């Protein structure tokens, strides 16, 4: 009823992406892709602490609601994997551009063509790393940009709502990069009545598979495992 699944395309045209989906606006999964990039087969997590494991890198603690909810502490890759991921508490290495601190990442990985529908420049598009354990959430919000979110370990439940349907999701409207009041996965329906009968895409994001999120379309953002994807900020 209110919830359907997000479309998935093996290889869709640049043409039929365009027409489609991006002018549009309308997210989907593109399949046969990001698929055989190198970081498939070789990044573990083994892998990630021997090549990143001794530099330093922001990560985020505390729900990400509010503001003043949150906080973020540099550490080593190392100190990130050992407290948070091996053996208790939740931590979140997210939304850095590990790519740009360790450049020889980045031939493990490829800008996808489909950007180049584009206006903006190769150069000006922003690469950032997401990487946590089962359990990290990103709480539903617009990012100012289209999006290809690439999953490379683990799965992501993703949830997503249209721009046009904003109203039903009470929005702070208190940052341009707006975020919302209310906590998919155990709403107040009392304190926020709208939000039940709002429509919505949702999918579980597997390894290999590039979820394009269409600039300002809400989002969601659940780990399913221990999890790593992969950004593209871009229009
Ligand atoms: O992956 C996450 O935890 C959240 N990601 C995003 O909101 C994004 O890529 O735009
Ligand atoms: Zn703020
Ligand atoms: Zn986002």
């Amino acid at each position: 009823m209110l919830e359907k699944t997000v479309p998935r395309l093996h290889r869709p045209s640049l043409q039929h992406f365009r027409e489609q989906f991006l002018v549009p606006g309308r997210p989907v999964i593109l399949k046969g892709v990001a698929d055989h990039w190198p970081c498939m087969q070789k990044w573990s997590l083994e892998y990630i602490q021997e090549i990143a494991g001794c530099r330093t890198v922001p990560v985020e603690v505390g729900s990400r609601y509010t503001d003043e909810e949150w906080s973020q502490t540099l550490m080593t890759v190392n100190e990130f994997i050992s407290k948070y991921i091996v053996n208790r508490d939740v931590g979140y290495l997210a939304q850095h551009q590990l790519f740009d601190q360790i450049p020889e990442l980045k031939q493990d990985i490829s800008i996808p063509d489909y950007c180049s529908l584009g206006d903006g420049e190769e150069e000006e598009i922003t690469i950032n790393a997401w990487f946590g354990p089962q359990g990290t959430i990103s709480p539903l919000h617009q990012d100012p940009q289209q999006n290809f979110l690439v999953q490379v370990m683990g799965r992501k439940y993703i949830r997503l709502y249209s721009p046009q349907e904003s109203g039903a999701l009470y929005p702070h409207d208190t940052h341009l990069h707006n975020t919302s009041q209310v906590d998919v996965e155990n709403p107040d329906l009392e304190k926020f009545p709208k939000f039940a009968k709002a429509p919505f895409l949702s999918c579980i994001l597997s390894p290999g598979e590039i979820l394009f999120i269409p600039v300002k379309y809400w989002h969601y953002v659940r780990a399913l495992d221990l999890s790593f994807s992969v950004s593209f900020w871009w229009s």
